[PDB]
RNA sequence: AAAUUGAAGAGUUUGAUCAUGGCUCAGAUUGAACGCUGGCGGCAGGCCUAACACAUGCAAGUCGAACGGUAACAGGAAGAA
């Protein structure tokens, strides 16, 4: 049913009296193309064993977000650690114009339109985080009719 | 009626990590030059340096309806023939 990128593998390691234990990280989102976006990280000692713990972790911890015709409410920020990250809404045909990790995040999430910005950092990890940061505080105007208790022009 | 719809990152410090922070790269542009190569046309462009020095030709004349005029070369006239 629902689709599935892999972002990033990192080789880390670990020192022992031997020498070096070698491990991989991997990590992933997946996301129904359609405002539900879960994503894992992995550890093994082999590859393809760890993008299996990540794709699991992902699917469940995976949250939903209100879209608008396949792009966002309103222009987000959104930050985790050093990531800083800004995403604005789009018209029809712009396309993800969008950095690394961030073009996954969106394209699974089911954004078809967006202009984003990553500064600060842009270590795969952390911005997936700020990513996801931004489109989970980003609010509608249904939501916000509710709030405020309206429901008015600006609906 | 229409007159702007616009924003991508990557590599390199560590045994590994996150951060800070430099170096480097992917784009667009040019009165360009250099190298290898080269069929045709259209529209542009062409001493950025020595405001260094210049042979040769040409780049400011016109007016006889302002004037006195004849040296030219066109006729005409008296007149040698």
């Amino acid at each position: 049913e629902l689709q599935e990128k892999l972002i990033a593998v990192n080789r880390v390691s670990k020192t022992v009296k031997g020498g070096r234990i070698f491990s991989f990280t991997a990590l992933t989102v997946v996301g129904d193309g359609n405002g539900r976006v879960g994503f894992g990280y992995g550890k093994a000692r082999e590859v393809p064993a760890a993008i299996q713990k990540a794709m699991e972790k992902a699917r469940r911890n995976m949250i939903n977000v209100a879209l608008n015709n396949g792009t966002l409410q309103h222009p987000v920020k959104g930050v985790h650690t050093g990531s800083r990250v800004f995403m604005q809404p789009a018209s029809e045909g712009t396309g993800i114009i969008a950095g690394g990790a961030m073009r996954a995040v969106l394209e699974v999430a089911g954004v078809h339109n967006v202009l984003a910005k990553a500064y600060g950092s842009t270590n795969p990890i952390n911005v997936v985080r700020a990513t996801i940061d931004g489109l989970e505080n980003m609010n509608s105007p249904e939501m916000v009719a509710a709030k405020r208790g309206k429901s008015v022009e600006e609906i």
